């Protein structure tokens, strides 16, 4: 299986030469996020915290963590990093989540794989249910522009020792998604070069602004910032990742 | 096996720019028909799998492929048949005399580290060439082993085959290392993949290092071109095609 360090070097290859944000400047952003907006944020609740990158960054600042991930391999990897001091339970948006969170966070681009707009609102209105009027949620997505292939063709690859590694982004020309497709190899015993291959299709899925600001202001979230890859410029047509910060509105509005 | 190497050229092609085998052919033969020397037997240095011997075989030329490796032989013997005189010959070694010019399409040169392994090359290509004869081959550059590979990684899963180009590169340096991983599958058409590894560093050689070693080997005009087109190389060329004439002597 993919183990921790061959998805920090992917994250490491898509820093170098994708434009990645490195996640402590993710978690610096953030945290500046918070406090210029007068917010005293003492319990984070992250969604799909993935290998727990962020979910690290979040507990050596001090904040009392809630990270939950529909995948049960990847909070396997993300307990292993931080431990007990972080509450991980297994949640597929949209689906209820759970209260006491001062702030809601979602990195590393997970919100592309909603499937379609109304997932999305679904996913918002979930995350506005739990967040007090005022209290903010931070996310990323992946423009149409790096998901169409306009800074070139994403791929990378890791050959370990028994295992191999391919993710192959690919993005046809008459429709608005990327097919990511991971290929896995593994030795079969220590001595013979014979593998099997294992094949995994993922698909992630573009928001332009409109449906964004309108399926958070439809969650209950009128006010919609976005930021370019988590840095205080606007989001512009050269921007590969953008940064949204929403607002929960106040209840009686 | 000579399909997955077909289908790794076709990569380099299709993704880094190497310019297409019977594109080759078509520089190769206008150049021949420039220099005032009848060419009709041809000394084909590094034939590997026989892409490029294919070319020059159908266009009516009396072929002598050569290779380092049996494999490779074997696999160009089979592609092209008999109508070339195939022999195993590792540089530097004493090559074959009596062709009209001597070519090595996707030459493997920037294995070779130090200025005197290209010079020892190119003395056991002037010992077996006529004065005015030619000698034909690509050199990879710069611009291709730090600017476009550098620290990428290009990779591919193609069912049947998977690959992984892996580069490394420092700014410091004039080379890079390329990891290369590969995954075939055969009869079984199942889950039953083979994986072979290979790790090799490319050097870059400037124009002037090519020039002083083809004077001192026995060639004094040197002409680089870029790609097998007749537009001369610049600093964007990923590969020079070198056209080294034999000197009067
Ligand atoms: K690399």
């Amino acid at each position: 299986a993919a183990t921790a360090d061959v998805y920090d070097r992917l994250v490491d290859y898509a820093i170098a030469e994708w434009g990645e944000c490195p996640r402590p400047q993710m978690a610096d952003f953030v945290e500046q996020a918070w406090a210029a907006r007068g917010h005293r944020v003492r319990r984070v609740l992250e969604l799909c915290c993935g290998t727990g990158l962020m979910t690290e960054q979040l507990v050596r600042r001090g904040y009392e963590v809630t990270a939950v991930d529909r995948s049960e391999t990847m909070l396997a990897l993300a307990k292993q990093r931080v431990g007990g001091a972080a509450d991980f339970h297994q949640i597929e948006l949209p689906a209820p989540l759970p209260d006491g969170a001062d702030a809601v966070v979602c990195t590393a681009a997970a919100f592309n794989y909603q499937a379609s707009a109304r997932s999305l609102g679904e996913t918002l209105r979930a995350v506005a249910t739990v967040l007090p009027a005022g209290a903010t949620f931070v996310f990323d997505i992946e423009t149409a522009a790096l998901l169409k292939g306009h800074w070139g063709n994403r791929v990378w690859a890791a050959d370990e020792g028994d295992l191999a590694f391919i993710w192959d982004f690919t993005s046809e020309p008459d429709t608005t998604y990327c097919d990511v497709h991971y290929t896995q190899f593994t030795r079969h015993e220590a001595g013979a070069d014979a593998y099997t291959g294992v094949r995994e299709v993922h698909r992630l899925y573009a928001f332009d602004h409109d449906t964004v600001r309108a399926q958070a202001r439809a969650a209950g979230f009128a006010q919609a910032e976005v930021f370019d890859n988590y840095t205080e410029r606007p989001a512009t047509d050269t921007t590969r990742y953008e940064t949204w910060v929403l607002t929960r509105d106040e209840r009686s509005r």
